[PDB]
C-alpha cells in the first residue's frame, strides 16, 4: 500500500500555495485529502471546518499571504503589517487548537506547516511577511515539544525558491534579473518543484517521521546554509 | 560615559527591563526619555518620537503575562491576541517612527528586550513565545535593511533575569522553581536586572557597531 | 518500485552504530548496499575501499566513537581528544573526498552523515566527542553547497535519544538518571529505533530530497527544539 | 577601567586579534600577557600558565590559512591536518591548563576569537570552517560545564574583521573586493580590529557573567 494509506488529511486553503501539489503527492500516496477552502481569519471557522470533516489523522496547515517585495519598513503601513498577522498567523493556531482534541483523545497526530526560509534568516525586502512566517515557525517550536507528549508531531517546513502562484509565479521566474539573483543566491542553481515540496510534507505527514518533533526543516537548495 | 551625549527613548519604562536601563544608562551619562505611552494605540508612536526630538538610541522594552502553564487548548482567542497586541505590534510602530531621523543622520541604534522563548522551546508560554518569536523576526529583518544606513537593531533573548513580569519575588522561592533552575541554568543563578542593561549598554553604545539583526542569548546558559 | 531501485550505496562501518538498520531498511528498499567494515582511520583506506565498491550513488557516513560520558574536562587527556577526532571527523573528510569525483562526473550524488544533537547543544558530559560531532556538522554546513553546485546533496542527522549500541546500552537506559532525562527532557518520552532514524536517512537518500542541501535534520524526539 | 586589576592570558599575541587586544585591554586596566608560544606542542600550554601565574582572563587567539578557493577535491591530508593542528587541538590544551585556578576560585573568563564560518557556509575555505566549527563545539560543550563554577567561555564568530590572516591590506584595497563586500555585508564596510577587541573587552569584563557558551555573530550581518 501507499505510505499514507488509510489516513485522512485536511489540507487548508486547498488552491492556494502548496495546496495542489499536496493533494496530487498525497493522494497518491493513498491518503483521502480534505481539501478546506475556508476562510479561517473568520473566528470560529476552524471548529466548524474540523467538525465538518469527522476523523482527522493529519493536518496540513498551508496559510501564504503577500510578500510585499521590495516594500520598506517605512512604507510598511499599519494594514500592510496588520494582514501579514491576520492571514498566515492567527489562523494557524486557530486551525490547531480546533485539530488537537481529537488527536490528544488518541494518542496520535500529525501537522505538518509550510512556512518559509523567511523564518529562518533575513530575506530582502519581505518585513512584515518574515516576522509573521517567524512567528508560524514560533509557533511549532512552542506547540512541537507540548503536542509531542501526546504522541503528536508538529514540523515546520522552511521553504524557499519553490514554484508557487504567490512567491515564484511564471512571470517572476522568468527574467533575467531573476536567474542571475537564483543562480547566486541558491548553491543547488534551481527552484524546486512543488511536488518535492510536497515529499517532505507527504516524509513528515506519515508514520516515517514520528521522532521528528518541533522542528524547521529548512527547504531551499542551500539558501540559508 | 560610554553613552556620554546620547539621547535615548525607552519605551515603557516603568515595565520589564526598564529601572535598570535608566539606572545603568544615566550612569554612563545618557539622558533617557523615560517614556510610559501605551503604543498598542495607533498613532502614538510617532507623537512620542516628535515630542521627544533628537534620539540616538531606542530601547524597545515590551512585556506581556507569559501565562505560565496554561496549555495549547486553553489558549484562547483573547489571551492569543494580547500577545501580538502588547509586544508585536507596537515593535514595529516605534521602530519605525525612530528610522526616519536615523536616516537622514545614516546613524542609530536599537536595542531590544526579547526573551530566550524566541530561541527554543519554552514549558507553557505558547502564545507568549510565538509573539516573542515574531519580535525575535522583526530584528532578524529589519537588522540588515537599517544596517545600510549604518543602523544598528540587535535582539536580548533573555531569560531567568529579575524582573516582576516573570520572575517576580513570590514565583522564585517555590521548591519546584530552585531545582528547576538549578537543572537547567548552567550558571545556577538568576541574572540580575543591572546585568541585562549592562548588555543592552554594550549594543547601545558605538563599541558595537559591527553587530547587524543579532539575537544574544542571555540565559545562564539555559539555551546552549 | 523501491525508493532506492537501482541505487548502490556505500555504508561506512556498517556493522557499527545506525549500520545494520540502514542495510535492513535500504536493502528492503530495493538498493544494493556495499557494507564497508574497513578500518577508515588509516590514509589511504578510503580511497581503496572506493575503488573496490565500483559504481556507488549514495555515501552513508556511519561513523561513532565512546563518548566518554562523565568525563571531564581537566580529564580530557590528549590521547581522548585525539582519538575523538581520529575516529570520527578525519576519515568524514577522506571518505567524501574519495566518493566526490564519480558523483562530480555524473552531476549526481547523495551523502547521509549519521552524526549527533551533541552538535547542536550542550550534551552533558561528553565535552571531546561534542567536537568532533561539531565538526562532522562543520563538513556537512561547508561541503553542502559546494557540493549542490553539482547537483550532489550532503546531510547531517542529528540525532539523540536513538538505539544503538554506542550510547544506548542497556545498563544505560536502566539508570534513574536516564529515566528523569525520558520525564524532563525527552518531549516524546521515549528512544527511537534504529528504523525510524533509517527511515529518515532513506528519505535523504532517495531522490526525494534534492532540495536539502547542507542541513541537520534534529532526529532527537523534541530534545533540541 | 573596565578590567582594573585584571591580568590576561593572550595566545599568539602576535597573530589574528591579538595586537588590537593588547591596546584595548589595556587601555581599560587589564595586565596583558601577551604569549608567543606555540602550542601545538604537548606540554607548552601548562609551562605558559605556571609562568604567567594568576589569570583572570584567557583570550583564545588562534588562526591559520582559511586557504580561500581550494576545494573539497584539492583539500589534501596535509591541509586538512593543519587546520585542526593550528586552532583545534591547542584549544582545549590552553583552557584546560587555565581551568584549574578558574575552579579554585570559582571565577574565570575565556573569549575565543573564532569565525563566522562556524555558523554558516563560507564558499572556499571547507578545512577552516570545520576547524571552526569544531572551536565553536568546545565553547558549546565547555561553557556549561564551566558555568557550573561561575567561568564564563564565549565564542566570537567573527567575519570581514582586519586582520593580517584573512582581510590584510593587500587584500581589501582592490575594487573587485570592496564590491563584493558591500553586496555580502549588511554594515557595507569592514570592521577595525579595535571594534573586534571591544567585543572581546565586553565579554572578558565582569559586566557579561550571565554569558554562557553562547557564539556571537561579530560579522557586520553577514550571517542574518
Ligand atoms: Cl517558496
Ligand atoms: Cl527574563
Ligand atoms: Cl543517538
Ligand atoms: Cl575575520
Amino acid at each position: 500500500n501507499g505510505r499514507l494509506a488509510g489516513k485522512r488529511v485536511l489540507l487548508t486553503n486547498a488552491d492556494a500555495y502548496m495546496g495542489e501539489a499536496t493533494v496530487q503527492v498525497f493522494e497518491e500516496e493513498g491518503a483521502e485529502v480534505i481539501a478546506d477552502h475556508t476562510d479561517l481569519t473568520k473566528v470560529g471557522a476552524a471548529e466548524e471546518v474540523v467538525e465538518r470533516a469527522g476523523h482527522i489523522d493529519v493536518l496540513v496547515a498551508n496559510f501564504a499571504v503577500d510578500a510585499h517585495f521590495g516594500v520598506t519598513v517605512l512604507e510598511t503601513d499599519e494594514e500592510l503589517w496588520q494582514t501579514a498577522y491576520e492571514t498566515i498567523v492567527h489562523p494557524l493556531h486557530r486551525i490547531c487548537r480546533a485539530v488537537l482534541p481529537q488527536f490528544y483523545e488518541r494518542n496520535k497526530g500529525k501537522i505538518v506547516v509550510y512556512g518559509s526560509a523567511a523564518a529562518m534568516r533575513y530575506q530582502e525586502g519581505a518585513l512584515a511577511y518574515s516576522t509573521a512566517r517567524f512567528a508560524q515557525r514560533g509557533y511549532v517550536t512552542a506547540l512541537g515539544p507540548e503536542a509531542a507528549r501526546h504522541n503528536v508531531n508538529v514540523n515546520f517546513i522552511a521553504q524557499h525558491w519553490t514554484q508557487n502562484k504567490e512567491y515564484f509565479w511564471p512571470e517572476r521566474i522568468a527574467t533575467d534579473e531573476f536567474k542571475e539573483d537564483m543562480a547566486r543566491r541558491v548553491p543547488l542553481g534551481r527552484l524546486a518543484t512543488a511536488r518535492e515540496d510536497a515529499l517532505l510534507a507527504l516524509f513528515l505527514a506519515s508514520d516515517e517521521s514520528d521522532f521528528i518533533v518541533g522542528k524547521s526543516i529548512e527547504f531551499d537548495g542551500g539558501w540559508a546554509t
